[PDB]
């Protein structure tokens, strides 16, 4: 079809900021969560 048909991108209610995977969010939130 298409090279990029569908080009979903990850962002973050925390600071605004878009990723290119999942996970690459996922663990950017680490460093949101507090009371390690
Ligand atoms: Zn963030």
């Amino acid at each position: 079809g298409s090279s990029g048909s569908s080009g979903k991108i990850f962002t973050c209610e925390y600071c605004n900021k878009v990723f290119k995977f999942k996970h690459s969010l996922q663990a950017h939130l680490r460093i949101h969560t507090n009371e390690k």
